[PDB]
This record gives structure tokens, C-alpha cells and sequence, in this order.
């Protein structure tokens, strides 16, 4: 039962201790006669080793050692040797450090990824980043949905498309691009656009719906009806202006849904003036809600970390320094997944 | 003379009353009564028109209209007829105007700017690409590596059948392909020694990402503050995504300025020296395109970038953002 020193950790000379790993599970520890032990039992897992051997290796007492040996594993500091079983030349082999890092074999997520199919409905800015992500981390299909057609205007969001694209199809585009990223991946594209509810039959059954297509107005809500009876998961992402958003996470059974936490004269107004709305898009603020969202479905699929939003709508503002979830948890009272 | 209802504007009806706006500047009106009178008042700015004559337009008193017509002023939910002017940059425009400015002069000042991308890696890539598709005039990319297949996984200009080409030379290929407007400049070299960074350009800005060896960035902050050159470091601790600080010479910190046994450390530098990121595209992405937004703001002067004076970390497996002051220093060691 060999172990290995992650390579993903780095300690520091920091305060009266010092810190050990690097990202989410850093930790500071204050007492430096520890903190020197963590490191003198870390460099002992440097190479693959059991615990006897590397204790063997080690000069500090047995229960010292085996304190750190502790802490070093439940952080995932130390790993399984096996966990390391793959080629350096593997494509995937950056994203497994970062798989490593969560406790979970890299193998074993990858597997995951290769055997699942995601549906990207939306095509413009959100799913143009969101399919790469997918497509480059090794999601075995992407079905690809939409019937615009690529403008001039795409490119400044929409990062796989050129000047030479405009006037072809958004899909035909990505799926070009997509596969000469990673041509061991299956594309699929299905050109429908979402006028009614019904429509969404024509949609296929899959892992998960990227969902960032938001025209007509309740688009969403349509999706989220047909998800809860179709019990298809789903994630919403895009932006309201300069914040990004991303979630909700729609899992049947398991999450709430979309639905579950909701004179004439200036009622003509509000409607004209809504219907004149066009969103401040900006390609940070796109770029941001697509990251977030692949990020939840690499995690759903990957099942090594929770995905972020899971009962809640994710913003993160882009002028001030700010991020706020919005409460989406289940309500048995509610009309579309409730009683 | 002349304003015009911009087209970022959303309005609901909310509770007591209605909320005004979409995003960051959205407000909540408590006030039913003059929720109302801003939405009548707003109604006459749909199609542009002057300030007396969406008065006579207006079916609310004098007082009322000055109040409501200040209120969509200074929130630039009205702006300047002549800001509203299909083209390339058009999208972004919306971007600008919410902000209060005239996105013609913001896109001048872009078209007019020089960026350096020191590092063309992950974030190198991605912020590259943001640049050059708003319309940065002239971009100056520097990297001495050569593509691989790992590359591939958050390089996103990269493909297949690029493996064992050059960084700056695909990238330079790729943003030409989306911006044919601007001049994309390639050099090829890695910072060896402090003294390698003589032989970086001169540009309005650098962006930062480069990271071997550890000391890269604190030898970039020396040589900044000596050059009088602005900077902005973007990249990632493992899974939390990191932009700041954005030096500005005379105006910020540096990155030293708030400073945010034998046996032992021969071990620590054995163990760091073996360290590899557990890079992860969404994490890329974020800090790239956080980065790449300060750029922007920087360059175009139309709000203020967010890491000005600031190093910012958002993390990826909680909901959590935060920020290490990196204010100016008087007895600080490189600068003050
Ligand atoms: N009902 C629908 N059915 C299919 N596709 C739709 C759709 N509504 C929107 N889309 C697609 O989804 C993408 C995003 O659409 P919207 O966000 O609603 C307006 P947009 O500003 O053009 O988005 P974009 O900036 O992502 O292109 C576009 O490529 C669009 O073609
Ligand atoms: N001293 C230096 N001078 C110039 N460029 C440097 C540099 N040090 C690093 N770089 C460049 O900055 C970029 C940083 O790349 P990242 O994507 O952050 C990690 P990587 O090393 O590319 O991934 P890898 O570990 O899978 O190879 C690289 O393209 C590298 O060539
Ligand atoms: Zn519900
Ligand atoms: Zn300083």
C-alpha cells in the first residue's frame, strides 16, 4: 500500500510556522516544530512508499510521524501510488493533478468523462466556452444546438469562430473546431430553435443540458418544466449585464428546481421596454459564467467535488469585487416538481 | 441635446415596487409612485429625444421629471444621444455606454494601446484573444516554448495538428484570423535572470503569467517599478484563480509592498522545487478573463479595474472571493 507526496503541494516559510499545500487546502501552521515535521514526513513520501518504509526513512518519533502522515493524507497530500498509474504524455494529464488534489484516482474521473454525452443548447458565447472546456477535458459527446448562423459580431465572445466563419452555421463551426482540439470525442450538432415548449422534445436525452440559450424570455422556464418530467438534469448559465451567473444545478430528486423559490397604461411601458433589451456583453463577464458552469459539469460528471450550484444561481460581479448565491432549494409547495 | 435609453435596461415589477436596471447597477424602488414616474419618464427616451421635450412627452409634473430624469442620468440608463451611433466592436459598446462613456473614444483608446503578453500559456491564450477581438491596436506575445499536447486542454487557440510549433506563432496565426484590424508582434525568450527583462518592450501595459522560475514575478515588480511600466500578474494557486495586483507607477503598491535551520530547508527546496499546478481550465479561464477585463479598463478609462491596489483570489470548490491589500508601502524594499 504505497503512498506519494502530491506534486501539486508546496510549503512556505510563513508567520512562526509555515503553510503546506497550495489553493483551497492550504493550511497555516502555527507551531514550527509541526510544521518542520509535516515537511521532514512529506520529503519521506517523495517517492512511492508504504508507511513503514517511509517511517523507516524518517528521524522523528513514530507518533510525530504518524500525526503528519495523517494530516498529509486527509488533505490529500499524499495519495495512493497508484493514483500516478498513467503516462506523463496522457492529453488529460494536467487535469489529473487537479483530480489528485480532491482525493479521487484521476483514472477513474476520466473514465467518467469519456463514457458521458452532454447536450450544449445555446450556441453563441456561453456554449462556445463551455464546449471546449468539455470537448478539451475528454467528455466523450457533445451535441451541439442551435440554427443561427455566425455574424461579425460573434467574435468577441465566441472564441472558436474567425472573420472566415460568418455566414455558416454556429454548429457546423464549433464541431470543426471542437475536433481538431480532440478528434477522439464524438460531435454531434441538431439544428432546432426553441419556439414552444413541444420543441424541447426534440432535444435528446443526455448526462446534462448546458443551458444558455435565453430567448424568448422564458425559454427557461420551458427547460426547467420539461427537465423535472423528462427528469433530465440541467445548468443555467449566462449574464445579466455585467455580472456573471451561473446555476442553477438542476438534479430530479435531489435539487430544487428553477421554479421553486419565486394598471394598463405603464404595463404597455415596462413590456416595450423590455422588449427593447439588449444584454452590456462583455467577453470577461461570458467568459467567466461559461468557466464556472463547465467546471459544475466536469465536477457532476467527474463526481470528485460538489458542484457549486446546487440549489442556487450563481453571480459574481465584474465592476465591483462580489459574488452572491441565490437561494433554489427545493420547496415541496412548488407547482412544477412539487406535491 | 439629445438622449437615449439605453438598451441594457431591464425593468421588473419587484415587491413594493419595481427594480431599475439589470446587473450591477439593478435598483430596487420602493417607492411605487415613483417607480411608476421612472418608467414614464424612461418611456420618452426610447427613441431619442431632448430633456424639454420629454418634459411636454412626460405625464408627471415638472419636479417629478427632474428627479427621474436625474436618476437615469447618472446611473447612464440615459446617455448622450450621440453615444447610441453591426460593426465589429458594436457589441461591446453596450459594455461602455453602461458605464457612462462614448464607446467611439473608449474603442480609439484601444485601437491606440500596446500590450505585452509576457507568458503565452494557458492564461496568455485566453487573455490574448480578449484583447485583440475588442480591438487592442497592437499586441506584442513573448514565450521561448513549443506547443504540446497538454497544451490542449485550456490553450484554447491551440489544435492537434499545432503540437511542436511555436506559442507565439500559433497564437499571432489565430488572432489575426479574428482581428484582421490590429498588428500582432511575436519574440522569442525566457526570463533566465532579473536581467533578461531589459529585452521586454515597452508597452501601455504587461500582462503577467509567466511563472518559472518562483521568483519570475518579483524580479517583473523590481524591474516595473525601475522602467516605469504597468503590469497586472494573472494565474492560480491550484484551484483559486488569482488576477492582481495592476501596478501603476505613482498610483499603487508594488507586489512587495504590504508583504501579503540547515537540515529543513534543504527538504523545502527539494519538495518545491517538484511542484507542478493542478491546473484546471475553469480556473484558467476566470483569472484570464478577469485579467483581461482590468486590461480593458486600464487602457479604455472608463471604470476602475477591480485589482488596483489589489492581489484577487476566487476559488473554485467554494463560493468564495477575496482580497489581499497591496496598498502603497512608505519602508517597502523595492519601491516607497
Ligand atoms: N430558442 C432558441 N433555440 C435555439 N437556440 C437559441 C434559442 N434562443 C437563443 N438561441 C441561441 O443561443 C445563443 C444565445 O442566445 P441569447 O443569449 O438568447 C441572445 P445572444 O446575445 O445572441 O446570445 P450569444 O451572445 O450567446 O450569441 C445564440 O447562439 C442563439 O442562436
Ligand atoms: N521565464 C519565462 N519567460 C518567458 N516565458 C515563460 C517563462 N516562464 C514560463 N513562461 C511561459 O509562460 C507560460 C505559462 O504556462 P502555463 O499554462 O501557466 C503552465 P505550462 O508550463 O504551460 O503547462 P505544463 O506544465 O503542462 O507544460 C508557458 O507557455 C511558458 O512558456
Ligand atoms: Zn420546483
Ligand atoms: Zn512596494
Amino acid at each position: 500500500m504505497d503512498y506519494i507526496l502530491g506534486r501539486y503541494v508546496k510549503i512556505a516559510r510563513y508567520g512562526s510556522g509555515g503553510l503546506v499545500g497550495g489553493g483551497g487546502k492550504e493550511q497555516y501552521v502555527e507551531n514550527l516544530v509541526l510544521w518542520e515535521n509535516i515537511i521532514k514526513t512529506a520529503y519521506c513520501f517523495i517517492t512511492p512508499s508504504s508507511y513503514t518504509a517511509a517511517l523507516e526513512t524518517a528521524n522523528i518519533p513514530e507518533k510525530d510521524f504518524s500525526n503528519c502522515f495523517r494530516f498529509l493524507k486527509e488533505n490529500f497530500f499524499i495519495i495512493p501510488g497508484e493514483y500516478n498509474n498513467s503516462t506523463e504524455n496522457n492529453r488529460y494529464s494536467r487535469n489529473f493533478l487537479h483530480y489528485q488534489s480532491y482525493g479521487a484516482n484521476p483514472v477513474l474521473v476520466q473514465d467518467k468523462l469519456k463514457n458521458a454525452k452532454v447536450v450544449i443548447l445555446g450556441c453563441g458565447g456561453i456554449g462556445n466556452h463551455v464546449s471546449v472546456i468539455l470537448a478539451t477535458s475528454g467528455i466523450g459527446e457533445i451535441i451541439l444546438i442551435d440554427n443561427d448562423q455566425i455574424e461579425n459580431t460573434n467574435l468577441t465572445r465566441q472564441v472558436l469562430f474567425s472573420e472566415d466563419d460568418v455566414g455558416k452555421n454556429k454548429t457546423e463551426v464549433i464541431k470543426r473546431e471542437l475536433l481538431k482540439r480532440n478528434s477522439e470525442i464524438s460531435v454531434s450538432e441538431i439544428a432546432l430553435n426553441i419556439n414552444d415548449y413541444t420543441d424541447l422534445h426534440k432535444v435528446p436525452e443526455a448526462d446534462i443540458w448546458v443551458v444558455s440559450a435565453d430567448h424568448p424570455f422564458n425559454l427557461i422556464n420551458w427547460v426547467n418544466k420539461y427537465c423535472v418530467r423528462a427528469n433530465q438534469p440541467y445548468i443555467n448559465a449566462g449574464y445579466v449585464n455585467d455580472i456573471a451567473v451561473f446555476g442553477p444545478l438542476y438534479v430530479p430528486g435531489k435539487t430544487g428546481c428553477y421554479e421553486c423559490q419565486k394598471k394598463e397604461n405603464i404595463d404597455h411601458k415596462i413590456k416595450l421596454i423590455n422588449s427593447r433589451f439588449k444584454p452590456a456583453t462583455f467577453a470577461p463577464v461570458n467568459n467567466v459564467a461559461a468557466a464556472l458552469c463547465a467546471a459544475d459539469v466536469i465536477k457532476f460528471i467527474g463526481k470528485y467535488s460538489e458542484p457549486l450550484s446546487l440549489n442556487k444561481r450563481i453571480g459574481i460581479w465584474s465592476d465591483e469585487i462580489k459574488i452572491h448565491s441565490q437561494n433554489m432549494g427545493r420547496s415541496p409547495v412548488c407547482s412544477v416538481c412539487g406535491n
